[PDB]
């Protein structure tokens, strides 16, 4: 039976799903861990105990408990990122799309969703794996992991709330794929992990973490890298935020045990309602409960691991979007609105700079301002708007990724870098937001192939070449088919630093992605902030 | 009669000189101070005592004692700035060119030479006042002042070597003009002082100093301003350099009196031979003996005077050249040569910014480097060279002047700002040096009007335009003649300036505003913080 699969934890029964006038098999909502509920809240995950009978894997699972965005009620542009299933702490499930007929031993791709480590679901429409699995003949897995305080409350020293347990959730799903994907026609020796934003940082963190390295072959990182300023905190700061969470909930704070015991008695929504109150500053692109540099999942500082070559040496493919910052300014900074051009006054520019670089002293804010201000034309609201957009995306996404790219390439086995800069013809968000954080995902997952969604024919072709780059890289470590007639995406090298644009035009090769601003963010500003 | 003038100090006899197929009167080498020689070395100047008989004013005077540039022997481009008369400590003289026939009561312009406060002569070819006096019908005076240690050795608290005596030489010549120019056909109520480089800084210093302000009407500043980083030192640093000069010469250092007595025994060239040894850093565009912020000539810090409005409120006309830095790199920085395009390696670029900003810490040098480096093309030797050129000129001339112009305009009565960016067609220096520090002077003084010097016809028209702007401003406080395109007032809000070149005038705003925010606001804050 094509839909009946016996795994090491028991039998599962999938469902036959239509795709683009054909069909493939889907195994939805397979458990990979014990429910992390009750006295297991904040604890490392435990493997799912084997079950008798047949697991009905015909429907999507629950989503993990998380903040729900109600900024634009009814608006598809925001609501499509919210949970579309019931939320529950019982949420550690994965989904598998398998070509039909079942392949013998084919390439596997495992998707890790983003969402700032505080939101995200495996079940969103834009993460539907059926188009990529069918078009490129890959076995596509999407995992899940605890987000927010449930996944990343860190009281270092405690074994009840150690921190990083959402990362351990991801690892346990990777271990399940390693142990079971052969029963679905996948090769556990050819697993590519890919993810976007926090999922892209996560992918980088598994490259670094010794306990993860042997559970995958190579990696794709989209608009995120492990060294991003929002993607981790120190053990001291994670302790600070966890204690502040208890303080917001009238918890006994005398010891880790009773603080944890207090927090385990609260309903999930009680923690979520105060989650944002524990941040140290008014800020944008900052999130309360994130991975912690603990000495276990990460043996030393990320920078020292990067400098020494202490990471998995393989092939990577990674990149960024042109306007990573716009969504964060819309939600968090003065003068921005989705129903206007959002021309930014000089006063609102100054406010946004402080929100964008909250850890900076006054000298550091001056440096950022001078670097991004045209003093011949300082009251230009369009230049002010775009300058802030660039500040947010450069500081938080692009320049951290370029730092990772350059350190990794010194030891890795092949780097391919992209710059996604296509604005979708059917975008529901205003034109000033440009090429938004997250809006390459629908191209990676082949949604433009669905004629009902009203993408252009050029956008379908773009989606198809991106899916084929991604999958060919997954299968071989090279996005290019050698001996093909197509334009070749060149290796990124330390010396020449090449990358391509991804858009609907013929390929352009460039060098030194945003090198000028990234010298500022990666070398000058940190030296300034460390001055005294 | 026309050439025989009785002044308050005695009779002077000038000479009839040819100018452009005509003639005017020249009175050369008139003394305005007692010779500051012997025990008067380093002291404030004293008025020249009256003489009987007729002072022969037919010949240029001696030049003050100074370092002589021998980098390019026989090269006219460097030797034209060196002394062209015998050097002597007996050098406090001035020169006057008077239209013929003698006007009744006309506008006076007084030239103050530059040269880093360590060199300069009133007698150079490019300062010949006859073309400007004749063409614009003004009385043209050039003064002189002691340079180097002789003018600016500063041992504050001593009255024997107090500092700033070179500035007091300038003021005494202005006092002499105030008292006597009426006998030469000049109006002492309509005196414009103007100078370039250190002379431009000097002009600004006389605007600030209460003891100078009543001795002139208006001012012109060319490629220099009083707040320039090279233009003054603190009394502590001045004292340190004076003590180090004595140390270099095996002087007794126990007391001011003993040090000064030692330094007064040395021959002039003995002091000049060690002058540069007292600088605290390897550097370019830094000079050993310069004005001191003493509490007397300058009542408080320059910045506080500028902020409070404690200065002379009048009209000013001022500006800069496109490539102020190139001359200093040629003489002082690795990789530059007069005989090549001087493409600058990355290594020599780093050495250059260190020499250019000697007071900066490592973080400050990084900031300057980031501000001027194209990291898409960092091994471009042309971009590295031009970046270093901009650094030197922006830091040392352009941005200090813009800080001055913005502060002055808040209280003053009229500001006119120019940007001189014409490369002379007969320039003797290589192309990479561009529009060099000092090379607007020949246009201000009308040398393009001289056929044998082989300027183009367009360059003669430019010089005539510049001479008329300068003199009309001197006469009225406004460079424009009330009838025709206008040079607009620089205002705090609109910040307009004009280019000066052979092309029709264009108005711009915010001269090098991006780099001057860096030099005037961010870098000072960075260095004060780190
Ligand atoms: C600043 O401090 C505080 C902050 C808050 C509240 N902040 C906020 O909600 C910011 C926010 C976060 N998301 C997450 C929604 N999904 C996503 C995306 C998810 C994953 C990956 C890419 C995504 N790309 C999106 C692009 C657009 Cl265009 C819209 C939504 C996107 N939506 N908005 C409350 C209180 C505070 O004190
Ligand atoms: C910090 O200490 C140091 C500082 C420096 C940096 N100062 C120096 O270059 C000064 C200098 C002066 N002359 C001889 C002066 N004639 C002049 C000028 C005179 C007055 C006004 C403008 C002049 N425009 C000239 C242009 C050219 Cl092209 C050639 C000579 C010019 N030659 N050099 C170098 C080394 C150091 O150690
Ligand atoms: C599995 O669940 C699906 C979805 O409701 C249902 O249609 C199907 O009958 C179930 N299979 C069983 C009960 O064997
Ligand atoms: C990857 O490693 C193999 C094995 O040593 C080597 O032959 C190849 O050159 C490497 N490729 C890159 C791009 O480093
Ligand atoms: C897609 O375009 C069709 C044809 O114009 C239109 O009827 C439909 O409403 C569009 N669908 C969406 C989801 O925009
Ligand atoms: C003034 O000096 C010049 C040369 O030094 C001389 O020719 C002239 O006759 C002198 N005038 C006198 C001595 O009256
Ligand atoms: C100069 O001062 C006069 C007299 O007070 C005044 O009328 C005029 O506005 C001033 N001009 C400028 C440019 O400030
Ligand atoms: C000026 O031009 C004349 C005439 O062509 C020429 O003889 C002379 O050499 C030139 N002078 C200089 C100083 O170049
Ligand atoms: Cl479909
Ligand atoms: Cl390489
Ligand atoms: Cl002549
Ligand atoms: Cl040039
Ligand atoms: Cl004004």
């Amino acid at each position: 039976s094509e839909l009946l699969v016996n795994t090491k934890s028991g039998k599962v029964m999938g469902t036959r799903v239509p795709v683009l006038s054909s069909h493939i098999s889907a195994f939805l909502g397979i458990p990979f861990a014990e429910p992390p509920v009750g006295n297991m809240r904040f604890r490392r995950p435990e493997p799912k105990k084997p079950w008798s009978g047949v697991w009905n894997a015909s429907t999507y699972p629950n989503n993990c408990q998380q903040y729900v965005d109600e900024q634009f009620p009814g608006f598809s542009g925001s609501e499509m990122w919210n949970p579309n299933r019931e939320m529950s702490e019982d949420c550690l499930y994965l989904n598998i799309w398998v070509p039909s007929p079942r392949p013998k031993s084919t390439t596997v791709m495992v998707w890790i969703y983003g969402g700032g480590f505080y939101s995200g679901s495996s079940t969103l429409d834009v993460y539907n794996g059926k188009y990529l699995a069918y078009t490129e003949e890959v076995v596509l897995v999407s995992l899940s992991y605890r987000v927010g305080a449930f996944g990343f409350l860190a009281l270092h020293g405690s074994q009840e709330a150690p921190g990083n347990v959402g990362l351990l959730d991801q690892r346990m799903a990777l271990q399940w794929v390693h142990d079971n994907i052969q029963f679905f026609g996948g090769d556990p020796k050819t697993v590519t992990i890919f993810g976007e934003s926090a999922g892209g940082a996560s992918v980088g963190m598994h490259i670094l973490s010794p306990g993860s390295r042997d559970l995958f072959r190579r990696a794709i990182l989209q608009s995120g890298s492990p060294n991003c300023p929002w993607a981790s905190v120190s053990v001291a700061e994670g302790r600070r935020r966890a204690v502040e969470l208890g303080r917001n909930l009238n918890c006994n704070l005398n010891s880790d045990e009773e603080l944890i015991h207090c927090l385990r008695e609260k309903k999930p929504q009680e923690l979520i309602d105060v989650e944002w109150n524990v941040l140290p500053f008014d800020s944008i692109f900052r999130f309360s409960f994130v991975p912690v540099i603990d000495g276990e999942f990460f043996p030393t500082s990320l920078e020292s691991m990067l400098n020494s070559g202490n990471f998995k040496k393989t092939q990577i493919l990674l990149g960024v979007n042109k306007d990573e910052g716009s969504f964060f300014l819309l939600y968090g900074a003065p003068g921005f609105s989705k129903d206007s051009e959002s021309k930014i006054s000089r006063e609102d520019f100054m406010s946004g700079v402080k929100l964008s670089v909250p850890h900076a002293n006054d000298l550091g804010l001056d440096a950022v301002t001078l670097q991004y201000t045209d003093w011949m034309d300082d009251n230009n609201g369009i230049k002010n708007r775009d300058g802030l957009d660039d500040i947010v995306g450069d500081h938080n996404v692009i320049c951290p990724l370029m730092h990772f790219v350059n350190k990794y390439t010194k030891f890795g086995n092949g780097t391919y870098l992209y710059f996604f800069n296509h604005r979708a013809s059917n975008l529901v968000w205003p034109e000033w937001m440009g090429v938004i954080h997250g809006y390459e995902i629908e191209f990676v997952f082949g949604l433009p192939l669905v004629k009902e969604l009203n993408y252009t024919a050029e956008e379908e072709a773009l989606s198809r070449r991106i899916m084929h780059y991604w999958a060919t890289f997954a299968k071989t470590g090279n996005p290019n088919e050698p001996h093909s007639q197509e334009s070749k995406w060149p290796l990124f090298t330390t010396k020449e630093q090449k990358f391509i644009d991804l858009n609907t035009e013929p390929m352009k090769v460039h060098q030194r992605l945003r090198v000028q601003m990234c010298v500022f963010w990666n070398q000058f500003l940190p030296k300034l902030l460390n001055a005294t």
